[PDB]
């Protein structure tokens, strides 16, 4: 039986992918790029700050100083940051607080695996800090999600093997990322974003123990 389930936050915990999406397509549009719409963000899910500026810049080709590439990110993030004060335990996805209590309950460990350095606040927020056995610090990885390396760290935190391991994501980059730990990916969205060869739900209330035991016995 699978050991430990890595979670992404943004998308699969909570909606604040909308919110990364609202404040990204602002700063973009601050600097007259307005390619940045839904179909544009399934590029930015799961990809650092830093990261997803630079997709931004190149999609419009656009080359900013050193000192403004720093403001801009740091100003996505003040925007981001206040959106986010009012979030708390109403805010939790369907499913996912019952989830957490039956993985504790069957002794299976819990390790954030998500790329945002806001993670531990929003955690805190919904009143979820309790059912995490580990988070997994995204400043202390060498590389961040296509690679692999913050689930690598996730599991690790948590003394699993990453094969022992099922992460959930809601992004194209995440998902990747999971394949190439070795872990089990179920992602959460539409098929036609996040492709044909793995398991796909429709929305988070599906992230059952059950059907996560069903899967792994596959
Ligand atoms: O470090 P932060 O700026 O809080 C978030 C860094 C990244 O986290 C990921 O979980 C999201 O899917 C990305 O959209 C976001 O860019
Ligand atoms: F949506 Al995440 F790390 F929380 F990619
Ligand atoms: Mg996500
Ligand atoms: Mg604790």
């Amino acid at each position: 039986m699978f050991k430990a389930v890595l979670f992404d936050l943004d998308g699969v915990i909570t909606d604040t992918a909308e919110y990364h999406f609202r404040a990204w397509k602002a700063l973009a549009e601050e600097i007259g790029i307005n390619g940045v719409d839904r179909q544009f963000n399934e590029q930015l899910k799961g990809v650092s700050r830093e990261d997803s500026l630079q997709k931004i810049l190149d999609l419009a080709d656009k080359k900013v100083s050193a000192e403004e590439f720093k403001e801009l990110a740091k100003r996505k993030n003040d925007n981001y940051v206040k959106m986010i004060q009012d979030v708390s335990p109403a805010d939790v996805y369907p499913g996912i607080l019952q989830l957490l209590k039956d993985l504790r309950s069957n002794k299976i460990k819990i390790a954030l695996a998500s790329a945002s350095k806001n993670g531990p606040f929003l955690l805190e927020r919904m009143n979820l800090t309790g059912y995490f056995d580990a988070i997994a610090d995204p400043a202390e990885v060498a590389a961040s999600k296509p690679a692999p390396d913050i689930f690598i760290a996730a599991a690790h935190a948590v003394g699993v093997a990453p094969s022992e391991s099922i992460g959930l994501e809601d992004s194209q980059a995440g998902i990747q990322a999971i394949k190439d730990s070795g872990a089990l990916p179920i992602g959460v969205g539409r098929p036609e974003d996040l492709g044909d060869d793995i398991v796909i739900v429709p929305d988070t209330s599906h992230y059952t123990l059950e059907f996560l035991k069903e899967v792994w016995l596959q």
